[PDB]
């Protein structure tokens, strides 16, 4: 039975996450099941009920397509006319490919041969403010620098069994200090559904020029797309989260070790 | 019990070879158990050595290999060597020096490595695959263009029986006129393709076309080079999921498709079945 849920980070706009099972829709033979998938469709305005943008995400006619880049892909577009949906009308007409482990369980599984519609099931919106979201550019969390520290999160979930998952905030140049300084940038954090999880940084404090880093987002789409997919229709709460300060190049891993801080003097706040 | 495999595409006596490991991640604490965390993989990469497989084996399980988990982008895991080599001396760059790779390709549960506990990676298997490699790069591959078809390639493999297919992107070509099923049919096959399977990243695709290319195909298919298609790349989780299975290639189709996302609503796919031998085997 679909169903729809709202999640409010609380850190108009509303992003939007479909999830599904794509199958054969030639009318002559069987909707057979062959992989279930997520069809992210980004931010947009509306005032509209979520059981009424559910309503009419389920009456959608959708088409997946695989094809190859560097990796497998999925191109989904929409032949349906809109209604309340129009503020996702770019990425429903348009069309959008994705990387398909990050929007699909079982690629393999989707024949060439048969056409295939993504059957609507279950909706995500996460509540926003900006008409967006933040994220930190992809060259800044891959760069790695000789005689830096970089400082690293250890989230752990709770899912309603536990998941943690690594965030990179920063690095900085290369004791008791560190605990005060990460204390001063009054770190608050919150869950959202942006590609399905996602985790929402602001710092509310003083902050010694990162640069990298005033809300930022960081989808589990990016950060290990298999839990990601494991957690797709599921309800997570923060449980903890310990800071990991280390090495930043390869290299220097066989001499500096890992320090970890763990929360007793209000380093982060979890709404 | 530890085994090596030796895998030869076909497709020179200088005694190139790609080295592959495979192994479990654990608890290396002795006053604790060696608790098995998740299992990965650890690519070395190309060196020459003349030595038996089994010699190569024995000193690769007898490494010291810690696994450190970190993040940048995505969840890392970096590896790094503390015995002194003596075979594997070729390696000796990745195995002192220290990598870092991309955790969902080299393991199947990063999320279960603790950060509170000193990890090893104890290897229990070794791939070789013998060489004569070059990839097409990344952005090459990603790239789209507005009225282009791209040439991909859907192979399938038997697991030695149940299947896993696989989709390769070779090239794109302007759309101009409609070639017909047997003109491109005709085109592929003056190309004259040779597949084989290697061990390059787990399981690796690697084709050589043998025969004239076209000049309407924007392709990185040389005159007489062999481009390597590591699964890590195109698929990581099947990858994984092939980690130690004997593979072989039972079908490959053409699948000429749009490149951009905008086009797929227009221009349908067009599939070219295996007859008249347009890809040979080894």
């Amino acid at each position: 039975v679909p169903q729809v849920r709202v999640i409010d980070p609380g850190l108009c706009f509303m992003y939007m996450f479909l999830l599904g099972v794509v199958e054969d829709s030639d009318p002559l033979g069987p909707p057979i099941g062959r992989a279930f998938g997520s069809l992210p469709l980004g931010v947009g305005r509306s005032t509209a009920k979520p059981e009424e943008l559910l309503k009419e995400a389920t009456e959608l006619d959708i088409v997946v397509r695989r094809t190859a880049g560097l990796n497998e892909k999925l191109v989904f577009y929409n032949n349906t006319p809109l209604t309340l949906l129009t503020p996702w009308r770019k990425v429903l007409t348009t069309g959008s490919v994705f990387n398909a482990n990050q929007v699909c369980n079982a690629v393999n599984l989707i024949p060439l041969d048969t056409p295939q519609r993504f059957r609507v099931v279950y909706m995500s919106i996460t509540r926003l403010s900006d008409n967006g979201y933040y994220t930190v550019p992809r060259r800044m969390l891959e760069f790695r620098s000789v005689n830096a520290v970089a400082f690293n999160l250890l989230v752990t979930l709770r899912i309603d069994p536990e998941a943690t998952f690594m965030v990179h905030i920063g690095n900085f140049r290369r004791a008791d200090y560190c605990k005060m300084k990460i204390e001063k940038m009054g770190l608050v954090f919150a869950l959202g559904g942006i590609g399905g999880t996602s985790l929402h940084i602001r710092s509310t404090g003083k902050m010694s020029k990162t640069l990298h880093a005033k809300t930022l987002c960081y989808p589990l789409m990016d950060i290990n797309e298999d839990l990601n997919r494991l957690l797709w229709r599921s309800r997570c709460k923060i449980v903890r989260i310990q800071a990991v300060l280390q090495p930043s190049v390869p290299q220097e891993f066989r001499i500096y070790d890992d320090v970890i801080i763990n929360d007793d003097q209000g380093l982060f706040k979890v709404l």
